[PDB]
């Protein structure tokens, strides 16, 4: 297990961003002053903090255009903070709910082709991120103005699925793969890939999100399909995608070649 370890005299803790997975957000100051992100994991048992150092161990040997920078690791007193990048507009789902309107297919399709990108790397180094969201997705640059187009980072996956509950899988469900919910592949990928592409399209509203945790485990145990785009071929793309057998699904080279034309 390779990270920095970060001095907590190095950092300043700001104000509170939100809750991740098992985690309390906040925007900070990493003395180098740069402006960033402290994930600071609740007071928990061993395996759940091995879990989280291993998420910033795997994005320490990772370099990508669109994933979002890990400093490192700080220990203050009995908590664990990961130091992340401050990415500018914040999660995307937040900021398409927030967003008047729809945003263009055009811009969708530059974000859907930026995230493509990302998992195309990983699934070469055979490294899998196992938490894809529109949660997840942070917006640097808008895109929205003439002649600019938008700017993604996609966030480490914090702590690993191999360590959660049951409960946080079913809470995690339509983005969670259906062989996850009882391998650790990169074909769980394709499939949290496909969920982001469909809430993406529906505006930062995801399928079942309505649904309880029990219709939201029976949806998978019935492997009852997810809803399709009304584009035939995003149809095709999102259905492939959204396979319950994991083998298959598309490789991200394919992914990324359909969603370039
Ligand atoms: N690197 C990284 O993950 N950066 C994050 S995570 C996050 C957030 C997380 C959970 C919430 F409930 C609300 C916000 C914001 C930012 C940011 N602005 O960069
Ligand atoms: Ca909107």
């Amino acid at each position: 297990l390779s990270f920095h370890r970060v001095d907590q005299k190095e950092i300043t803790q700001l104000s509170h961003l939100g809750q991740g997975t098992r985690t309390n957000v906040y925007e900070g100051r990493l003395r180098v002053e740069l402006r960033v992100v402290l994930k600071v994991l609740d007071p928990s048992h061993h395996d759940i903090a091995l879990a989280f150092y291993e998420t910033a161990s795997l994005m320490s040997q990772v370099s990508h255009t669109h994933l979002a920078f890990v400093h490192g690791v700080c220990v203050r007193g009995p908590e664990n903070i990961m130091v992340t990048e401050y990415v500018e507009h914040g999660p995307l789902d937040v900021w398409l709910r927030r967003e008047r309107g729809h945003v263009p297919m055009a811009w969708k399709m530059v974000v859907a082709q930026q995230l493509a990108s990302a998992l195309s790397y990983l699934e070469n180094k055979n490294l899998v991120h196992g938490n894809v969201c529109g949660r997840n997705i942070l917006l640097a640059r808008l895109g929205l103005a003439e002649g600019t187009s938008p700017f993604i980072k996609l966030s480490d996956p914090g702590v690993g699925l191999g360590a959660l509950s049951r409960e946080e899988r079913v809470e995690r469900i339509p983005w969670l793969a259906p062989e996850c919910l009882p391998s650790l592949s990169t074909a769980m990928d394709k499939w949290g890939f496909g969920a982001t592409l469909l809430e993406i399209c529906f505006d930062g509203e995801a399928p079942l999100q309505s649904r309880s945790p029990s219709e939201k485990e029976h949806f998978y145990q019935r492997q009852h399909r997810l809803p399709e785009p009304s584009c035939p071929q995003l149809a095709t793309l999102t259905s492939q995608c959204l396979t319950y057998e994991p083998t298959q699904r598309p490789s991200f080279r394919t992914i990324l070649r359909d969603l370039t034309r």
